[PDB]
C-alpha cells in the first residue's frame, strides 16, 4: 500500500483490558483493512509474587504482568503509543515479533522516562505473537521482570482448521507465564530492595544458572484461580492463547486436551488436534482451542509438574453444566478391597 | 453411548506385561466397540536405579516404572480396577491424559491403602498418551517417583501415515524414560531412606532445581542393555512408544531415523517423516515407526548426550541380518601409522 | 543398484569452506546421482571464547566449531576422508545423523592420530542433519568441545514449499550453536589446562549440572556480530541452516520472521510458516527460508534471551536496501514536550 492508500483506510481506538480476559474484537473483520490505535503506559512497580510476600520490581507494559493482548486483523496496521512516564527509572522499549524491521519495532521506540513514542506496523502475517521490551545491553532483565506480552492478529476470515472448516470460539483467555529469578540471601529467604536498578547485580547471577526460582501465570502463584479462575460451561468454545517471552513451557489442560492447538503460534501453519500437552518454545505464542464436555474444576499447567506445582505453573478452570457418564464415570468409588 | 448401549457392550480382560513389552493386541479392531477391562495394584517399593546400587522408594503402578501400558481402540471404554493395598502408606490416584473429565480421572480415583476403585473412560481421541499419579498436593513427588506409565489408544482401522497408506508394525516397545532427583551428602554420595516420607524435605530441594540426577528408560541406568537390549531384524517394522511425564525428552535412534513419527503422540496429527531426533514435552507420549535396514547394535537415546551417557537415558537395539554396503560402507578402515602421543 | 553400477557413478571432490559459509552448490541436483568426496582433518587445538580470555580445548572437524556443512543431494553417496593428524592426542570418528548403520558411521570411522578412513553412505533422505563425533565412553566430551557439525541432503529437485511451489534461495548460511562446560574455580574464575585429558572430570561435572556456561555460534562469544555480521539486501531470499548436536535452541530472527521452517530439519516433513521463533531439539538440524524486506541491523538468536545475551547465543545480519514505511514507521520518534 502507498502512504496515501494508508493514509485512507478507518482508524479504530481500542481500549485494552487485563489480561487473562481479552479485549473486545470480532473474528472475521468487520470493514477492509484499519488502522488500530492502542494506548500502554509503562510501570514500574512492585508485585508480590507468592504467598510468602516474595517481591519483583516488575517492569509492567499497563500495569500487569504479562502486558495486555492486543488484537488486530491480518493486514491491518497496528498503531501503539508507548509512554514511559516521568515516574520510571528506566529507558524502554517495545519488539512485537509480529512487526517487520528495526528489532521488531525496539530499533524506534526507545523512550526515557518522560517520553513517549507511536509506532505503526503492518500486521502481515495471522498468528498469536509475543511482544517484549528489549533495551540494547539490557534485553533478558526486562524480559524476565515482566515486560513481555502477546499479540494476536487474526486472520480476516475467522480461524479455520487445517481443512479450511470455520473454527468459532465463544471465550478467549491470554495466560502468560512468567520465569522469575527472583535472589536469596545466606538463609534462602528472597531478598527485597527499593528500586528496580539495586537487584540488577544479584538478578544476573540467578538468570544465569538458568533455573527460575518461580514460574508463574499472569504474575504470581496462584494468580489465576479463586476470583480469577477462568469460566466456561460445557458445549463451550475457548480459546486459550499462551506466551513465553523467555523460557519454553509445556501448556497441558488437566482433564482436557487442546482439541486444535497452533502450537508454533502461526495461523497459517495448520494445527496439531487431539493434544494431550503442547510445547510452546522461549521466545513464541501458540493457541490452543478445546470445547468443555465436562463440568468441573479443571487445573491448567505447565507440565513440567515441578514447574506447575512446587514453582508456580498451574490456573484453574471453572466449569459448569452436566457431567457426561458416557465420557467417564465411577464404576466403583474408592472403597475398602 | 446410553447406560443400557454400554451395558450390552463386550467386555475384554487384559494381561498385562512389563515394560518395554505390551500387551497382546490387535492394530485395527477385531469387532465393534468394547469395554477393555485392566487391574493393577500399586506397590510402594525400594528400586535400584543404577550399577551403584543408588535406592529410590518407587511409587509404581503394577510395580514397574513405567507402568505398563495399555492399548485399546478409539471409542473402546478402558475399565481399570485400581488397587493401593494395605501395607502402601500414601494415597494414590491416577490420571489419564486420554480421558476427559474428573482431572483425567484423578478426581474420582484417590485411593488410601486398604482401598480399590473401578474407573470407566471412553477413549475417544486416538493416540498414545501419559498415564500418571497426581494426589492433590504432592503430584510431583509421586509422578518423579515413577508413577507414570502410557496407553496407546489405536485408530479402530490401525496406523496410516499421512496420504492415508496403512502401517502396520511388526513389533511394539514401550520407553518410558524417567527422571529422578536422588539426594546427596556433604560429601556427594546418595543418600537412602527407611519409608518414602523420610526422604520427601531432602528430595524436593533436588527437585526445585529441575535438574535430574538420574535420567533412565525402563526405571534404571543400562535397564534396556545387554540380555534385556530390544531386538529387531533387517526388515522388520518397529513402533517405539515413548512417554515422559515430567519433563522433556529428544529421542533418536543412532545409526537409523523415525520413519514416521508422531512427535505429539496423536495419531490424527499427520506423522513427520525421515526424522533424526524428534521431541515429547514432558507431560506426554510419542511414537517412532521405523524399518531396520542394517544389522548390528544400535543405541536408542535421550539426545541431550549428558543425559543419554552421564545421567542413563540410552538404551540397546541388537538387530539381525545382512550388511548393506549399498547404504553405507567403510572404503578405508581406520589405517596409518602407530604414532606416539 | 548393482555393484558394476554404484563403482561406474561419477565421483566429485568438493573443497570445503568454514561457516557460517556454504561451499558452492546447486540447489536442484546436476546429472545423475554422484559420489560426492570430502575431505576434513580434525584439529585439536585451544580457542578462545569470550572475552574474558575463557579457553576450550577444542575438538575440531576441519579446524572449526561447528564443523563445516557438506552439501549432496538425495541419492548421492557422500564419501568422507576423514584423517587424524599425527599431532592430536585422541581417538576420534563420526556419527552422520543422515546415514544408514553402523552408529551413523561411527563404528567404522575410529581412528587414532595417525590414522584416517574413508567412509561412504547413501544420502537416502533429504534434510539438514547434524553429524558429530562419538567415541564410545566419550560421547558428550568431544561432542560439547565442539566435535559437531551439519550436512544439507538437498531434493534432487530442490526446496519446495508445502503446495508444491519452489522456493529458490539467493544466500544460504550455516549457524552452528554450541553449548560449553568451562570448569570454574571457587573464586569463579574458568580454569585453564595443559593438555584437554586434564580438564575431563572437571568438565564433566560442569556438564551433569546440565547448565552450560557459554552457548555460542561459530565457537565464541560474538563471532557472528558486528564485523562479522552475515549480509542480506532487501528482496534476497535466504536459507539459514542450524544445528545443535547436544541440547535444545529455539532460533529467532529479530525483527525479521522464518517465512518457511523446516523446524524438523527433514524436506519431506512440510515447513511450518510465518515463524516468529521455531524450534529445533538438541541432536538435530533445522532450516528457515526468509525474505528480507527491511533494511539495517538484525540479530538472529536463541531466544532464551539469557542465553542469547548473557551466554552468548547472539548473531547480527546487516542488510542494505531501502525502508519500506508500509510494513513499518514511527509516526512519532521518542520524544517529551517539545521536538
Ligand atoms: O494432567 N496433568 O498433570
Ligand atoms: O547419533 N546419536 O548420537
Ligand atoms: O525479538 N527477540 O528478542
Ligand atoms: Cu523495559
Ligand atoms: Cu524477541
Ligand atoms: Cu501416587
Ligand atoms: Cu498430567
Ligand atoms: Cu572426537
Ligand atoms: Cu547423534
Amino acid at each position: 500500500a502507498t502512504a496515501a492508500e494508508i493514509a485512507a483506510l478507518p482508524r479504530q481506538k481500542v481500549e485494552l483490558v487485563d489480561p487473562p480476559f481479552v479485549h473486545a474484537h470480532s473474528q472475521v473483520a468487520e470493514g477492509g483493512p484499519k488502522v488500530v490505535e492502542f494506548t500502554m503506559v509503562i510501570e514500574e512497580k512492585k508485585i508480590v509474587i507468592d504467598d510468602a510476600g516474595t517481591e519483583v520490581h516488575a517492569m509492567a507494559f499497563n500495569g500487569t504482568v504479562p502486558g495486555p493482548l492486543m488484537v488486530v486483523h491480518q493486514d491491518d496496521y497496528l498503531e501503539l503509543t508507548l509512554i514511559n512516564p516521568e515516574t520510571n527509572t528506566l529507558m524502554h522499549n517495545i519488539d512485537f515479533h509480529a512487526a517487520t524491521g528495526a528489532l521488531g519495532g525496539g530499533g524506534l521506540t526507545e523512550i526515557n522516562p518522560g517520553e513517549k513514542t507511536i509506532l505503526r506496523f503492518k500486521a502481515t502475517k495471522p498468528g498469536v505473537f509475543v511482544y517484549h521490551c528489549a533495551p540494547p545491553g539490557m534485553v533478558p532483565w526486562h524480559v524476565v521482570s515482566g515486560m513481555n506480552g502477546a499479540i494476536m492478529v487474526l486472520p480476516r476470515e475467522g480461524l479455520h482448521d487445517g481443512k479450511g472448516k470455520a473454527l468459532t470460539y465463544d471465550k478467549i483467555y491470554y495466560v502468560g507465564e512468567q520465569d522469575f529469578y527472583v535472589p536469596r540471601d545466606e538463609n534462602g529467604k528472597y531478598k527485597k530492595y527499593e528500586a528496580p536498578g539495586d537487584a540488577y547485580e544479584d538478578t544476573v547471577k540467578v538468570m544465569r544458572t538458568l533455573t527460575p526460582t518461580h514460574v508463574v501465570f499472569n504474575g504470581a502463584v496462584g494468580a489465576l484461580t479463586g476470583d480469577k479462575a477462568m469460566t466456561a460451561a460445557v458445549g463451550e468454545k475457548v480459546l486459550i492463547v499462551h506466551s513465553q517471552a523467555n523460557r519454553d513451557t509445556r501448556p497441558h489442560l488437566i482433564g482436557g486436551h487442546g482439541d486444535y492447538v497452533w502450537a508454533t503460534g502461526k495461523f497459517n501453519t495448520p494445527p496439531d488436534v487431539d493434544q494431550e500437552t503442547w510445547f510452546i518454545p522461549g521466545g513464541a505464542a501458540g493457541a490452543a482451542f478445546y470445547t468443555f464436555q465436562q463440568p468441573g474444576i479443571y487445573a491448567y499447567v505447565n507440565h513440567n509438574l515441578i514447574e506447575a506445582f512446587e514453582l508456580g505453573a498451574a490456573a484453574h478452570f471453572k466449569v459448569t453444566g452436566e457431567w457426561n457418564d458416557d465420557l467417564m464415570t465411577s464404576v466403583l468409588a474408592p472403597s475398602g478391597t
